RNA sequence: GCAGAUCUGAGCCUGGGAGCUCUCUGC
């Protein structure tokens, strides 16, 4: 169970690419759609390809996930759902 | 405790990966 809301939950990303650069391209490339907060690459015991980009409207996100589904990345398409639990701190 | 670290530290769980623990580093 998903539903809108300000972070994007990003798998099938190619795991060859350093976790920097990662961030920067997914940055590059996500910002266009609006300010984002934060994009966190989880560390885990194996490289699985995931990510989550946490923008400051969930517009942004809305509409990021509408037109970045199944886009190349590095030569793999994106798979994109809105995160299960919004990561936005709002302290 | 917080923050980081493995295709470039490790043991598990899973067996169609949005899982757990450890170790190391800084504070």
């Amino acid at each position: 169970e998903t539903r809108p809301n300000h972070t994007i939950y990003i798998n099938n990303l190619n795991s060859k690419i350093k976790k920097d650069e990662l961030k920067k391209s997914l940055h590059a490339i996500f910002s266009r759609f609006g300010q984002i907060l934060d994009i966190l690459v989880p560390r885990q015991r194996t490289p699985r390809g995931q990510a989550f980009v946490i923008f400051k409207e969930v517009s942004s996100a809305t509409n990021a996930l509408r037109s970045m589904q199944g886009f190349p990345f590095y030569d793999k398409p994106m798979a994109i759902q809105y995160a299960k639990t919004d990561k936005r701190i709002p302290a």
